[PDB]
């Protein structure tokens, strides 16, 4: 269940994390941050064994880099970027 947050200077600072995985890769290329827009997701990830129940959480951003918007899936429990893919503005 993705419940929707607000884009504040933790969303902010997801995003910048985002941007800066995928120049590792440096397939996008350079990309430089400009900004998280909304809407913002976040679901919870719950263990799948032992004796903790919160794993941690999974995030999907928009996010503009280099004047262009892409998709971010990122698990933080632990840190994945899971998912980054160019994205259309959502309505």
């Amino acid at each position: 269940e993705y419940e929707i947050i607000d884009i504040g200077p933790f969303t902010q600072n997801l995003g910048k994390w985002a941007v800066d995985e995928e120049n590792k890769i440096g397939q996008y290329g350079r990309l430089t941050f400009n900004k998280v827009i909304r809407p913002c997701m976040k679901k919870t990830i719950y263990e799948n064994e032992g004796f903790r129940e919160i794993k941690g959480y999974e995030y999907q951003l928009y996010v503009y880099a280099s004047d262009k918007l892409f998709r971010a899936d990122i698990s933080e429990d632990g840190r994945k970027l899971l998912r980054f893919n160019g994205a259309v503005p959502p309505p």
